[PDB]
């Protein structure tokens, strides 16, 4: 249902996303090999990849993640890490929008994600800029799981059209803002967004449509169960703003589903 | 390296042992279906399987677990929970031995595992007897992960030779006593102990040999990595008390490895 290649790409960014949680970063000097505990990120481990800059609890958002250089794959990787405790993060998730004309006109994004990104937008733009300067040939990728996937998405929309493509690969991300904004993300050039989801994962169903939120298209939806390995025939491309039939179906959502994207993610053995 | 039938049984009781941590409520009334959060136990869900008795913080050692009827697979299963926090359990772990001539001539066993079991033995022996009566054709199986594996193993050594075979399936169990006990467990009749280990899991390496502890023979050792699905080709039987070159190797040991036996175990998504 997707190609081998694009699968491998989904697999690799799910691990950079998992490494945001299970990596040895911070108290990590720049230039360090990236490794994870608990077999969280073996594809990232097999590559020649190293931190370019680590951040922890940065800004009003208390944002955490890392910029990586991968010379094996010729990436620059911005990987945001979701919440340290997802269930609490879901419980306290506030649904307020706020205006974001900076990125698109008439676009409203989750005030909270957009606020948190804003607060670190300058620093991280610079670092990504440095890294694009040093390696002009490298693909720039932003990625993340859960609240991480949200950040990568907001950051990515914010920083496109500035000379380099930015590809975004998000895993179980929540909705990030209103319909205008969903439309922006569906068509905005200068990068592709790959919005990945799994079975009845709860996180992509928040905030709810009823509070003003809409989902960009397309959606890449993993059919295979929680703790079950994913094959190419287990991922289905679902076209259409707010399409139903992928993750957005009328059943009871699930938190374990959220923690299984190709492998264990958002928690560390 | 092991038969398919045998690989099916390991997988199954690895799920019953995981159910001891993830199966929904220990206030579950007698006779209710067995289910788990997070896809921890789908081979158990798929069977007609029900609780016979549920215990929690029972006796002086706070033992937790259940007895179960599996009308599909024709089993009575006593499954013991390991520790709710393994990492502390490891570090708080005392190495004192105690005489156990009650079960075994010249046998010394771990003091807490041994007292814990003694202290709930009479109750649970009852409960199992009642079941053998009712389903005389059913295989009795005791099982357990981590501390729970050690409990199943002590219970198994202690309640054999009373008419009905006890098979025992232990997953990441530490050492349970001295050389003598090790030999008893290797040759005792009235059932088979199946002592499963995974890669470089630390729990089967504790207490140390240098503390007077020995492991029964054989061992079944899963060589596939953490988070890797297991096939019957990934398990190796190692013969000989204290054999090395299965889990008992001099390399650096690991905790994530202890939480992956056929699938997630010892922790609940
Ligand atoms: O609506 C909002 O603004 C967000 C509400 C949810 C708050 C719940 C707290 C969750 C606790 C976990 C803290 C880890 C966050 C790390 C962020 C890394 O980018
Ligand atoms: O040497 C000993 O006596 C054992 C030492 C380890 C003590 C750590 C306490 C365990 C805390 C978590 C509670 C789970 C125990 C439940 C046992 C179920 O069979």
């Amino acid at each position: 249902e997707v190609s081998q290649d694009l699968f491998n790409q989904f697999n690799l960014f799910a691990q950079y996303s998992a490494a945001a949680y299970c990596g040895k970063n911070n108290d990590a000097p720049a230039g360090t090999n990236i490794t994870c505990t608990g077999n969280a990120c073996p594809e990232v481990e097999k590559a020649d990849a190293t931190f370019l800059y680590s951040f922890e609890d940065s800004g009003v958002g208390d944002v955490t993640g890392f910029l990586a250089l991968d010379n094996t794959n010729k990436l620059i990787v911005l990987s945001f890490r979701g919440s340290r405790s997802i269930e609490n993060w879901i419980g306290n998730l506030n649904f307020d929008l706020k205006e974001i004309n900076d990125i698109c006109s008439g676009c409203r994004g989750h005030d909270g994600f957009t606020s948190s990104w804003r607060s670190v937008a300058d620093t991280l733009r610079q670092k990504v800029e440095d890294a694009v300067r040093e390696h002009p040939d490298y693909r720039v990728v932003f990625t993340g799981h859960s609240l991480g996937g949200a950040l990568a998405t907001v950051a990515g929309a914010d920083l496109r059209g500035n000379g380099y493509d930015i590809d975004v690969f998000s895993y179980g991300a929540p909705r990030v803002g209103n319909r205008a904004f969903a439309e922006f993300l569906t068509v905005q050039t200068g990068g592709t967004l790959y919005r990945i989801t799994h079975t009845n994962d709860i996180v992509p169903r928040l905030p709810p449509r009823e509070f003003g939120y809409s989902h960009s298209s397309p959606e890449y939806w993993i059919k295979s169960g929680t703790l079950v390995p994913v094959t190419r025939n287990d991922i289905v491309k679902i076209e259409g703003i707010d399409a139903t039939g992928g993750n957005n179906q009328p059943n009871i959502p699930d938190i374990p589903a959220h923690l299984w994207y190709f492998g264990l993610i958002g928690t560390c053995l």
